């Protein structure tokens, strides 16, 4: 691309040790569910207030290399008139943009999906770049079952990610490739390992067929864990299976892997990331975080209303930011 | 994947291929029909777009030659001048309304101007709304070119799987999908090369359709005929027939009921003669060989029409000629003109 | 890829599918024919292997029912008791000699007992030597199973591409390749499942054959009929016919001249009745539907034969019955027995 | 496999810094061409003598983690009655075994090949393991042209390597996967980079579909170079394009990459390897050597006859061994 050098610089930067990505890219719908989750009306006034609370948290932006925004938020102003994107860039945080248009179910499968949003994506990306966005997000969802994920599901999601990745790079956004394997079910960690290995290898083959510049991409995978209905397992076990799965599939050329939290609690996500960064083994990428819920849940709770609870919630948000920052360095302690 | 429309998809796809009938492609965009409308000094206003299509559809004796008409979005909701909805006009004559659903092409990075086709986003809800509007089949055009290194494996793959996913969403919402992998004529290659490329592309298309669990008996194919490139010597209909049918024999399952050829670069008479010769070829052909012609059905009608509505009756005479000729061509019974 | 044998491959593959004829599969290994020879208390010596095959080939009135006989290596160079080379015996009656060329199956690591087929190494020189010996077609058996997660994508791929490479080497050396993706009956699945799996496998096979540039008009297909699993209720011939032919309609190009069904688990009468019903089904079938039967042609002949050569004439009577019945079956003209 | 742990240990060992692989696996035919190349009759007496000269070279076996043998040589004795395989194991060198049965041309391509040898390979491998072999070699050949390598050539060679790899591991031999892209032609280094990237990515996708244990494999690729008819280029340029190509395609899980020399002279091979080991960049595998001709050519010349020329040729063989050893550490100087 004409953006090759800037894609490569920004993707490397996202992976800076001690930093990760906040996912604040919840739709008007999803952020509603979260806003109701603590008895708050889903009005733009409140959507604005929640995101502003996060971004004006005293020690927080230094812990973040990136923030994923929803379209609305990319053009939104803080209360003092400052555009959020300026607020982010002042602190050295790259603004990112969710570009996928949700999932739809594949006929002839058992509730497996493919992700939409290729239509007019190049012109959207260009407009987002002009607005200050420098990376993009697109989520593919795959499930684990008797015959899942199917060859059709894998293929659709891999090549859908690969085509999205190309359009992103043509328009100056570093694509986060996010093939999330859902944790839901009763499978063991070994099964999650095999499936994760299969999916990533299909994804990197797809990315190669599409001539994607790997040094200008990011990966946002699931950690390798037992299913949501299976026994929890220690961080050192998650670490060992996750890192081995990535060693088997993700080229060195990729600069950074920013884990999604999935089912995990705030503390579990942090402890799991931390253990991966304590593992003495070849890891030719930054292992960092791209958390929404695992970074925000305690902050939403403390907040609820406003005023006295802003300062206490900003304290709570800083705790999680600083903990995950520590986790990227293998230096988190309880 | 059974669709809830399986029975109606199968019946309608079979119907399109009724011997003695074919498809009029009147689905050209606001842009393309402009180029055609300017081509005879006519301003591209919806009043004129409406008038051209009305002229075609109200041609006495024409609709009986047509199993289907592909419409552009605008035309699907358009009324004739007398207040008759075009879709009603079509259904009264037994013609199935169809709908172009693709959203154009875009270039693939890292290739030499090869394209992929857009339009999967929100296609299911569009298809459903089109079904409610009277449409019973759909069209999506993938474009492939012939070159030194073309079509590339990436171009083939993107277009095949894009067609396959489109085909599924169509069937889920009750539209028979026309699968249209057009290989463009541009270049200096011979007919043998066009044969090899067409064989490669169709085989990739039917593999993709299988991986997507598409009901083949509820689909249609709209391929290019096999021809020499645009810069090469034109060749007789018997030769086009022999290479085209052999290419289809090698790739298109019997389960597919009808193959409705696109005209592409061809003149009206050349298209008809080519189709006719395919239906005179004594060989296993487990599908109807018919037509889905835009240019090759409309060119002489646009010429005689020109502008004012006292050229209408002479142009409707000219449109009937081409309809009747192509009808004859589906039966191997066309006798020159 | 044009072979220097293209014309002869096309003629011979077409011939195999002559209405009223089919293939005897007498290509069972030294091991398998042992199991059959023990099955009636006969020592597996080459003298007896020779005697069984001689009995078949010298059956008065049998060879006219056969377009082809598949031979094992040993049998291709064997002489009858009167000094007549079997291959000459076959060619005098217009029967093409064929040759099994695969070297058995081996299990795939990381699967649940799925196999891939061996024999590509040195196959071209073997094929050439077999052609020189009088063979004009070849056989290679891939085995796929139906299970919870079977057949796996790896099993399909390995067997499809193994068939495709084999097919090419065959054609380069003048043998029409019989492509034989046998899906085994074992299990409790219903006929619908067998249909879906058979559709998947054949589509992968024809994709592989296309990628390898195989001349389809110079190939044959030897698939399983579509049936319920071995543990499920047997079903009427009309039902086998309808699911089998639909599966073939969805996958096998018209360019393929003949589909010669393997018998698999089926009894003699069941095989014949099943084939017969397929030829009574009024539908697009752009290939000969015929037979390539081993077990289903030989079982009752082995029984009446048993041992000593005064059971020969009664067994040759029994072999003629099955030959004539299957011949009738290719024409849809079998009338029970 | 039942050999998983030993495959992983031996593959890691081949990549020991300061060591590489001698390819002495020339057929009765090929070693003839080499033996005639210096006016020597191709008799077993002489075949025996040449290999013995190499293996009894004073400082040489310590420079080698592996020696690839032909079948004949695996059972051959030295002149003093010592089995070569014992001679190798005493010095800590793993015996390896060429298992492919040559190439054949693919119909409908322009002289592209596929490699034979899957038939009865498991029983061969088992017998070779029993004989002391602990790794295996199989060579796929791909060419660069207008339409080459073709999708058919890539596929056949990738999946042929993947199936060979599996059988090897089932029987305790670490498979060297060798997709050599021939240097022949007028293409530039950028073209060789693109083709090498395409081929390796197809190979690792094939290996994943076949469930190959990557930690128990080796890769033997071409270095990335301009074609044989193009201008030679400096080692630092070969290094930069080669390593980038490997970063884009070869998983970290693979322990070692042992380069084939291809067209290169003895000194050019060494200088090129050396430069790759001087490159400061993520390289999650050993970069070492698997040289036949680039290790042997000067030794064959000095030798010719025997006697006075043995000791001078052993001096010449030690020079090349020590130089390539230095090259694996980035410590070679002229
Ligand atoms: O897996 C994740 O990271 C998503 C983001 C929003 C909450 N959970
Ligand atoms: O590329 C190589 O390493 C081969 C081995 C023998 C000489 N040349």
């Amino acid at each position: 691309s004409k953006f090759a050098d800037e894609l490569i610089a920004n993707a490397a930067y996202i992976g800076t040790p001690g930093k990760g990505i906040l996912a604040a890219d919840e739709s008007t719908g999803t952020i509603g569910k979260r806003l109701a989750s603590i008895n708050v009306e889903n009005v733009e006034s409140n959507r604005r207030a929640l995101r502003e609370l996060l971004f004006t948290t005293p020690g927080a932006l230094p812990c973040l290399s990136g923030v994923i925004l929803f379209e609305e938020t990319l053009y939104q102003k803080s209360s003092d008139g400052t555009p959020f994107v300026d607020m982010l860039k002042s602190a050295g945080v790259l603004p990112g943009i969710k570009v996928d248009k949700g999932t739809v179910e594949l006929a002839g499968t058992n509730g497996e999906t493919t992700t939409q949003g290729l239509d007019g994506l190049g012109d959207r990306c260009k407009k987002y770049y002009e607005a200050g966005a420098r990376f993009a997000k697109w989520r593919a969802v795959l499930k684990i079952g008797v015959n899942e994920p199917s060859q059709l599901a894998i293929h659709e999601n891999a090549y859908g990610l690969a085509r999205y990745a190309v359009i992103c790079q043509e328009n100056g956004l570093v694509p986060i490739v996010e093939p999330e394997i859902l944790v839901d079910g009763s499978h063991d960690i070994q099964k999650c390992a095999a499936v994760t290995e299969r999916v990533l290898a299909a994804c990197y083959k797809a990315l190669s067929d599409h001539h994607v510049l790997l040094e200008g991409t990011l990966l946002k995978p699931n950690m390798v864990t037992p299913g949501s209905e299976s026994a929890k397992v220690a961080p050192e076990v998650i670490a060992e299976h996750t890192v081995r799965a990535l060693q088997r599939t993700v080229p060195a050329a990729v600069p950074a892997i920013v884990f999604l939290s999935g089912g995990q609690s705030e503390e579990e996500a942090t402890r799991n990331l931390n253990a991966m960064n304590q593992l003495k083994t070849k890891k030719p990428w930054s292992l960092s975080f791209s958390f929404g819920r695992a970074l925000q849940q305690s902050t939403l709770k403390t907040w609820g209303g406003k005023e006295e609870n802003v300062k206490k919630a900003q304290e709570a948000f800083l705790v999680r930011c600083k903990a995950n920052s520590e986790a990227t360095l293998g230096a988190y302690k309880g």
